């Protein structure tokens, strides 16, 4: 039901903050974005740039996706991101995440018309 583009936005965009606040940032965002609803999503990255800047990566450097697809694009500059990863002691429904703030290039897979990000492949 949710489109691939809308799901990308819900799971990865956080333009309201320039960077991960506290160490509690991942526990509040994984929950508020309904990512701990049926289970604990194990890993997830949030991008703290405007939607328009993330969408423009689809016109940047074309690289291979980890899965071998060729519709991946690496951003030219680094972006503010937050990595959210379940801790060894996380157990649904008590999901617990480690927040790691970093500044790096993002690699996204793009598709459709308009050609927008539909999958977060990795950061470098
Ligand atoms: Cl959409
Ligand atoms: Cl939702
Ligand atoms: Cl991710
Ligand atoms: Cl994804
Ligand atoms: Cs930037």
């Amino acid at each position: 039901k949710e489109t691939a583009a809308a799901k990308f936005e819900r799971q990865h965009m956080d333009s309201s903050t320039s960077a991960a606040s506290s160490s509690n940032y991942c526990n509040q965002m994984m929950k508020s974005r309904n990512l701990t609803k049926d289970r604990c999503k194990p890993v997830n990255t949030f991008v703290h740039e405007s939607l328009a800047d993330v969408q423009a990566v689809c016109s940047q450097k074309n690289v291979a996706c980890k899965n071998g697809q060729t519709n991946c694009y690496q951003s030219y500059s680094t972006m503010s991101i937050t990595d959210c990863r379940e801790t060894g002691s996380s157990k649904y429904p008590n999901c617990a995440y480690k927040t790691t703030q970093a500044n790096k290039h993002i690699i996204v897979a793009c598709e459709g018309n308009p050609y927008v990000p539909v999958h977060f492949d990795a950061s470098v």
